[PDB]
RNA sequence: AGGGACUAG
């Protein structure tokens, strides 16, 4: 079975009334859950206003996300790909951004190479190879929704054109 | 932005 991190959504903006049961119920209309949880405060056991749900496959998750917005107990919720514990610390972890930095591509990799690979994740605005003078070995890609990026950065390394290529949410300066 | 879970630290 696929890694959990690739099958899991963070669900923010929940009602303090929302239970696992109704969370579990609403997200089952796109597949089988293997885990469900409204995070609660240790002492009080009051909701923290977000939870997690885990589907059996990535295909299920995508459909869930194709079917936005979501609404549970009168609140529009904020489903997001679950960012790993490992990661949840640095800037640009929960930055919900639409641009993506792409590195480790070397001089033999072209603007079309990047479309080929990334068009699959969602629709694109723009691509940018970087050079001065031949080619610095990195570039940028810009999607219409944040979710392509979010899906992309669940995996640090993407194999593109014979290279172990590294992806990162694009930060300003900085 | 992590409660449980866990065959790559």
């Amino acid at each position: 079975r696929e890694k959990e991190q690739f099958r899991k959504l963070f669900i923010g903006g929940l009602s303090f009334e929302t239970t696992e049961e109704s969370l579990r119920n609403y997200y089952e209309q796109w597949g089988k859950l293997t885990d469900c949880v409204v995070m609660r405060d240790p002492a009080s056991k009051r909701s923290r206003g977000f939870g997690f749900v885990t589907f059996s496959s990535m295909a299920e998750v995508d459909a869930a996300m194709a079917a936005r917005p979501h609404s549970i107990d009168g609140r529009v919720v904020e489903p997001k790909r679950a960012v790993a514990r490992e990661e949840s610390g640095k800037p640009g972890a929960h930055v919900t951004v639409k641009k993506l930095f792409v590195g480790g591509i070397k001089e033999d990799t072209e603007e079309h190479h990047l479309r080929d690979y990334f068009e699959e994740y969602g629709k694109i605005d723009t691509i940018e190879i970087i050079t001065d003078r031949k080619k610095r070995g990195f570039g940028f890609v810009t999607f219409d929704d944040h979710d392509p990026v979010d899906k992309i950065v669940l995996q640090k390394y993407h194999t593109i054109n014979g290279h172990n290529a590294e992806v990162r949410k694009a930060l300003s300066r900085q």
